[PDB]
């Protein structure tokens, strides 16, 4: 029993991690096979980042100029070329702790683990969601950038994530693996805001699944609703409306339990409709909504 | 910018972690250099954990029926002892994955990183904190005895806890790594129940500073109070009296925002007294505990 906001364990990651230093800037790469993945922003001086032209910027660059260290041993720069965002720096050595791996884009919604890192040096990891506004709420500081977000099935990464930016809201924006931003950023220092962030309800009645499960059981009710009729509500409370495809994405969650779907929606539509009153689910006050309904089976079952 | 509950990367941890079995049972070991630790309970069937007699059970036992292996290959048992409550399997081969490392006991209001593992395999890592009552809030499913709590500082890896039990009301309870447990609990299937989990009010102003570090500021007010007249206030409010030690340890925190130890208290009060009126801290409805002032200096600055 109980149940945590937990990532995945970090280790395949950790030993792909490489610091990325051109001219006065440093951040984080990615090492995988010959290849180290990093934002094509490695090449900016913060006064760069307020107009970039990267292709002109890119020019000035030789392998030379792009320093890679793994650990405390420097990579040999063997090749330089720019995708979309990102910089892949191809090099003499294939990491010799390269994972089974995969490049993902995600959708909104959906969650994975980012690794932080400083100087190519792991600090922390956490679990994030994709906001259906394409940002996520990370922990980044300056050197921050080039830690990576992924998933792990078995013994394969799936990278879905690699850190590029923070938005003056204090939100992160960054892209999938190919260097394509998620949502409409941009790598330049400007004004960008962020759309609604919007609630995942997939998400937060897949957490109270887990909270029925784990015995937190005051919310039940005894109603049922439509998926029309919660959605009205849901839209009301800037919640992402809920669909048949979620309704059978839960369906395994519904079994488990004996809840149905449309009873645990109206479990959810007077929970926002009444609040918590004080009390909480799961150890939260708000309804959780960074556990998506594959995350909530995993971790309620101890898939290794 | 951005404040997250952050675990240590697990790496290191994951290097070490093995599958222990004796008869039917089938739980987690620690491999440390020529050393396996695991829970004594793995020589109890269910039955035997309701009066367990330890050194009768042991007896019955050999080096050969305690099975470790580590990934897919079996380990030699040359040697097992009982230390309170965790058997030491001495093995033929020191673990070549081995950090360097402690064996530290914590004190109540000191957090951790847990790696949840099922068979010698890691599942997930997630951050906790001893509670006041020597309790943990984890996630932990049947097959995850073993698992371990740690910190790590640069390199070294400091194991403050064991996973042993889960108490009825479905907290959890285990031991440092020498074997005694936290608080009073014991590894026997009987009536244990928790003291009050009072709130780590340390904790709290420490992550009520990292909120304003990080740009939530709406809880300041225009107030102080002094130890006293707080501790009358979180008396009433189930929270650890603060004392001088922790206004000491907060001094850091106090000095880079500029907010005196005491005003600090005095935003805490009214947010005990008045509640939140519906607002976030952090992203968060109620008032954080399990991040030590420690924990926010090192992701308030990036620590690697
Ligand atoms: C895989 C690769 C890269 C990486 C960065 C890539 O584009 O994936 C960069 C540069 C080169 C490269 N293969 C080559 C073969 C011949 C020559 Cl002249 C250059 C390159
Ligand atoms: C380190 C150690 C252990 C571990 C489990 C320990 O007690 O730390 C267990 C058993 C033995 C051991 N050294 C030995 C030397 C001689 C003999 Cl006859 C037995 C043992």
């Amino acid at each position: 029993s109980g149940f945590r906001k937990m990532a995945f364990p970090s280790g395949k990651v950790e030993g792909c991690m490489v610091q990325v230093t051109c001219g006065t800037t440093t951040l984080n790469g990615l090492w995988l096979d010959d290849v180290v993945y990093c934002p094509r922003h490695v090449i900016c001086t913060s006064e760069d980042m307020l107009n970039p032209n990267y292709e002109d910027l890119l020019i000035r660059k030789s392998n030379h100029n792009f320093l890679v260290q793994a650990g405390n041993v420097q990579l040999r720069v063997i090749g330089h070329s720019m995708q979309n965002c990102v910089l892949k720096l191809k090099v003499d050595t294939a990491n010799p702790k390269t994972p089974k791996y995969k490049f993902v884009r995600i959708q909104p919604g959906q969650t994975f683990s980012v690794l932080a890192c400083y100087n190519g040096s792991p600090s922390g990891v956490y679990q994030c969601a994709m906001r259906p506004n394409f940002t996520i709420k990370g922990s980044f500081l300056n050197g921050s950038c080039g830690s990576v977000g992924f998933n792990i099935d078995y013994d394969c990464v799936s990278f879905c994530y690699m850190h590029h930016m923070e938005l003056p809201t204090g939100v992160h924006a960054g892209t999938d693996l190919e260097g394509n931003f998620y949502g409409p950023f941009v790598d330049r220092q400007t004004a960008q805001a962020a759309g609604t962030d919007t609630t995942i309800t997939v998400n937060v009645l897949a957490w109270l699944y887990a909270a029925v499960i784990n015995g937190d059981r005051w919310f039940l009710n005894r109603f049922t609703t439509t998926l029309n009729d919660f959605n009205l509500v849901a839209m009301k409370y800037n919640y992402e409306p809920l669909t048949q495809d979620h309704v059978d994405i839960l369906g395994p969650l519904s079994a488990q339990t004996g809840i149905a779907v449309l009873d645990m929606c109206a479990s959810l539509k007077e929970l926002l409709q009444n609040g918590m009153n004080g009390r909480t689910i799961l150890g939260s006050a708000l309804l959780e909504d960074e556990f998506t309904p594959f995350d909530v089976v995993r971790q309620c079952s101890g898939v290794t």
